[PDB]
């Protein structure tokens, strides 16, 4: 059982909202493509469209449920709610899934990625993701559903009539209308939930693999000897002999954190060694220590011992002193850019960026993503199963099933513009 009065009042207000939104949402992503041609911004101006497409056809159900069940525009119309109010329905997982797929791709592979990703291909998956369900969909309507060309019928496309007045595709075969709902929820549904679970889980785990000094020598760095990683030395001799040396130290054939961290987990055994360094690295912040590390990679103990005026003034605690004496210096004339990035943070993070936020935001895209597809999405789809395996149960399910689907184009832009 299900009231009409509260069935056209959720229709009616998830519209009110869906519509202004979705226009923000498209408006958005449209701006963002122009101004940078990001590939996410593509799933999120096509989630856009067909989200809107869901949006005014809103109304249409809320009068369907008015009269009951009952189809009140004509029969000729019925094939075109079904395309404009089960597309997305089905349509918004696959572009949550690659979206927040673009967004785990770009927190868990950074560099990669950047140099893979494109406009046109994230266009390309788009238009896979149109052609999928317009077919599936295109195929069970043509074939099963009650007016094509297996049901040898007088009705009309689309159409059921009960006595009583004629209902669009709602009042179907229970016999049919059940594997026919069933195999659209188990291909189209399950799959694109798993994509953006699985990614979900990597941006969780993109976050805890971080650390902050990485990121301060990634910017700072990035004989001449040719070797792999963040500084992490290969070899001096030369190639296949340099390729298993990398290959045995992680385990995998032909990831440069483990490398950096085993390479700074020694270098830190070094500055205990120098017995002039020592002291100031036991006395100083856990900040600042990572500003030291900085120059024992690109000078060594030996030149980091040498400039004994400032690294005593930073023992002293006194950190303005310390900086220009440390600014009038053969380092910050072999090396300027790097020079005072390392001055600066020594001084008082804030001198480097630009990670943590994206690997943050990428989190919360496909964290948001998982829980529209199982709060609005889902719980439809969860009936096209139950009613499926148990066909006891009545229509009043679906309807609010029908009902959390529809408030997808309220939850979906909110999930994007956050
Ligand atoms: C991030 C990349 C970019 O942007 O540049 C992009 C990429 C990489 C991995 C995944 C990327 C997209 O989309 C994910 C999608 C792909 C489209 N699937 C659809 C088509 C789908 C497949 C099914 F078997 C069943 C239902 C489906 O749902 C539907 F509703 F859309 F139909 C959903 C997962 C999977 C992971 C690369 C250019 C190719
Ligand atoms: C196949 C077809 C034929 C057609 O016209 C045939 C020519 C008309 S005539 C014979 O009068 O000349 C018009 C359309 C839009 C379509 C068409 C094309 C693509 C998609 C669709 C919409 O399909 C569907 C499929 C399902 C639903 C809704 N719409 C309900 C079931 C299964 C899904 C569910 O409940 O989960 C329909
Ligand atoms: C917050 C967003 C929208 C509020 C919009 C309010 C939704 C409209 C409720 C009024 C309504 O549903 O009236 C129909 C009538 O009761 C049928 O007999």
């Amino acid at each position: 059982d299900l009231p009409p009065q509260l069935s056209f009042g959720l229709y009616v207000a998830a519209f009110a909202l869906g519509f202004p939104l979705n226009v923000l949402a498209i408006r958005g992503a449209t701006a963002h493509a122009r101004l940078r041609l990001t590939p996410s911004a593509v799933y999120a101006l096509n989630l856009g469209c067909s989200d809107l497409l869901l949006t005014v056809s809103l109304p249409l159900k809320a009068v369907e449920a008015l009269a009951s069940g009952a189809w009140p525009l004509p029969a000729s119309l019925c094939p075109v709610f079904a395309v404009a109010h089960f597309f997305p329905l089905y349509a918004g997982g696959g572009f949550l899934a690659a979206l927040s797929a673009a967004r785990y791709l770009g927190a868990a592979f950074p560099l990669g990625y950047q140099a893979f990703r494109r406009p046109c291909y994230s266009w390309g998956v788009c238009a896979a993701i149109w052609a999928l369900v317009l077919c599936h969909l295109g195929l069970v309507f043509g074939l099963e559903a009650p007016g094509g060309w297996l049901d040898h019928s007088n009705t009309s496309l689309g159409i059921n009539t009960p006595n009583g007045s004629p209902v669009c595709l709602e009042a179907w075969d229970p016999a049919s209308a059940g594997p026919a709902r069933f195999s659209l929820s188990l291909l189209l549904f399950f799959l694109p939930l798993a994509i953006t679970a699985f990614c979900f889980v990597g941006c969780l785990r993109a976050l805890a693999r971080g650390s902050n000094i990485f990121e301060m020598l990634r910017i700072d760095e990035g004989e001449g000897y040719y070797t792999i990683g963040i500084g992490h030395l290969l070899t001096k001799s030369p190639l296949n002999a340099a390729k298993s040396e990398l290959d045995k130290a992680i385990g995998r054939n032909t990831e440069a954190e483990k490398l950096f961290n085993q390479d700074v987990d020694a270098a830190v055994r070094g500055i205990l060694r120098n017995a002039k360094l020592k002291p100031v690295y036991d006395s100083l912040d856990a900040v600042r220590r990572a500003a030291l590390i900085n120059m024992v990679f690109q000078m060594g103990e030996t030149g980091v011992a040498g400039f004994t005026n400032s690294l005593r003034m930073l023992q002293q605690k006194r950190w303005d002193e310390a900086a220009v004496n440390l600014a009038k210096s053969r380092w910050y004339n072999q090396t300027p850019n790097r020079a005072k990035r390392v001055i600066t943070t020594f001084r008082t993070w804030d001198a480097y960026g630009l990670t943590h936020r994206r690997k943050l935001r990428a989190a919360w895209v496909a964290g948001g993503a998982l829980l529209t597809l199982l709060l609005c999405v889902g719980p439809y789809n969860a009936s096209n199963v139950a009613s499926f395996l148990y066909p006891n149960l009545g229509g009043s399910w679906r309807k609010l099933g029908l009902i959390t689907g529809a408030w997808s184009v309220v939850l979906n832009p909110l999930v994007t513009g956050y």
